[PDB]
């Protein structure tokens, strides 16, 4: 009687977690697949993700499932070492990994600061805005100021030079998949808190360990748990909401009775459903300003053996490209991060060659693919990143609603939010909780 709409990590876990409670649930996913952001695929002669690809042992809902599904050994680090190239007055500089990883550790110490003041603990990320606040009325001015400046202004601020901003802007680019100029700090503190407030952490767990199976082991096993089918190919069009229970109507206009209804739809495709009664102000707000990300993802294959990275500023097609594969036909595949999906064709040959032409002349270009997020029906975004003032008013308003709709998602989560499975992990089963501790 519970209807969960979608079949990403946080609709599977949800159910998963229903299950456990002897709660009957049914799982309404829109498309002819699950697993939602993360999608494992064979594409260009291995299997690559089209989506979510990172994990670590320090995400507690992530690294539990990889335990669960036989996947503790089955992790490998992405390459490092590489010749780095960034793009800084228009020009390329060259150097080593270190050299760059010197540089951005430098400039995170700035961006971080006043973490250790705000999350004491990191996952109770509006602690400072609570009741149980007890810092000085300073600490919570600067707080509420941060949600409202950047990331690049902080380290424009301490005065370091234009090669330090030209590289924390490519940083983000890639980690607000989006605008970074648009952004919120907070979250980037956040990720800092998160990651005992070092760089090295913080890239540690985003952006180093690959499942060797993939994602799909994770979410294919969560669905082999499952017990009801999931009912693939039935987008929810309606969802009609009150304090008892909950009506909603697909598009082919079957009508679903429903003791609660946990939404896992994200924001980027929160339209494609009619709310009744309309969702509060508030939260139509955000719907209607979208999260920070409209950045997009691809994956690029050149001729030879080459360990590369490159780091480039807004408006670049792609601002952190990096080898992750070396190929048994003399060939390299590419992992890149852009912020305007609608600057590159992620499976035009010619973009992609234009993506490493912002660093060098001498690599040729063979294949490209990628999947753009923000163009999906069904998701209308990247991972969730936070614009200005959505730290504090942003993704904790979902959680603001009387009637039996829960929303769910990794965008809502207190921790690895939007940008992490381990999100949507973490928010799936707690709103599962949410639900069963209100049945009991
Ligand atoms: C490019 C990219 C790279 C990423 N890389 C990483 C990474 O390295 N590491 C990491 O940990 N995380 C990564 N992520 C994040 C991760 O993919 C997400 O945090 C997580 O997968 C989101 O899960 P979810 O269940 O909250 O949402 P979703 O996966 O979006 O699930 C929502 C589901 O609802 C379905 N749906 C939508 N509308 C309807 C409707 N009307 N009716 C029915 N069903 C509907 C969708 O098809 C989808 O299956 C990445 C994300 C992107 C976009
Ligand atoms: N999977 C992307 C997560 C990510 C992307 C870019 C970054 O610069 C970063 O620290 C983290």
């Amino acid at each position: 009687k519970v209807v969960i709409i979608g079949a990403g990590f946080a609709g599977l876990v949800a159910a998963r977690e229903l299950q456990t409670a002897g709660i009957e649930y049914e799982i309404l996913e829109a498309k002819d697949r699950i697993g939602g952001r993360a999608w494992t695929e064979e594409r260009m002669g291995r299997p690559l993700e089209l989506g979510a690809t990172w994990v670590h042992w320090f995400q507690a809902h992530t690294w539990t499932e990889i335990m669960r599904y036989g996947q503790r050994t089955e992790i490998t680090a992405s390459p490092s070492g590489n010749d780095a190239h960034w793009v800084t007055d228009g020009k390329v500089v060259k150097g080593t990994e270190d050299d760059l990883d010197e540089k951005l550790t430098a400039a995170m110490g700035v961006t971080y600061e006043g973490s250790e003041e705000y999350f004491p603990n990191p996952h109770d990320p509006l602690w400072v805005l609570s009741d149980d606040f007890d810092g000085p009325a300073e600490v919570r001015e600067r707080f509420l100021s941060d949600d409202q400046t950047n990331a690049i202004d902080l380290v424009k601020e301490a005065g370091f030079d234009q090669e330090t901003i030209d590289l924390v802007d490519a940083f983000w680019c890639a980690g607000y998949i989006g605008d970074p100029y648009t952004g919120s700090a907070l979250m980037a503190k956040q990720w800092g808190a998160l990651s005992d407030n070092r760089y090295r952490v913080m890239e540690d767990i985003t952006l180093k360990w690959k499942l060797n199976n993939g994602m799909r082991s994770l979410y294919d096993g969560i669905a082999g748990d499952l017990n009801t089918d999931i009912r693939l190919n039935t987008p929810v069009a309606k969802v009609e909401h009150h304090d008892n229970g909950a009506t909603v109507t697909t598009e082919s206009g079957e009508v679903i009775e429903a003791s609660a209804v946990i939404c896992t739809v994200p924001v980027g495709a929160l339209s494609n459903i009619e709310f009744s009664p309309a969702l509060p102000d508030a939260v139509q707000s955000v719907i209607d300003d979208k999260w920070n990300s409209q950045g997009a993802k691809i994956w690029i294959k050149i001729k030879g053996h080459h360990r590369f990275l490159g780091y480039a500023p807004k408006p670049a097609k792609m601002s952190v490209v990096r080898s992750e594969y070396f190929m048994d036909d003399d060939t390299t595949i590419l992992v890149g991060f852009g912020y305007d999906n609608t600057n590159i064709d992620l499976n035009s040959i010619e973009d992609a060659q234009a993506v490493i032409n912002q660093w060098r002349d001498d690599l040729e270009v063979v294949d490209t693919t990628g999947h753009n997020w923000v163009a999906d029906k069904w998701a209308g975004q990247a991972w969730g990143t936070l614009r200005k003032g959505q730290f504090t008013q942003g993704w904790s308003l979902f959680d603001d609603i009387d009637s039996q709709l829960f929303f769910a998602g990794s965008d809502y989560a207190y921790g690895w939010r939007g940008v992490s499975v381990d999100g949507a992990l973490e928010k799936g089963m707690t709103t599962a909780r949410q639900v069963i501790n209100s049945m009991r």
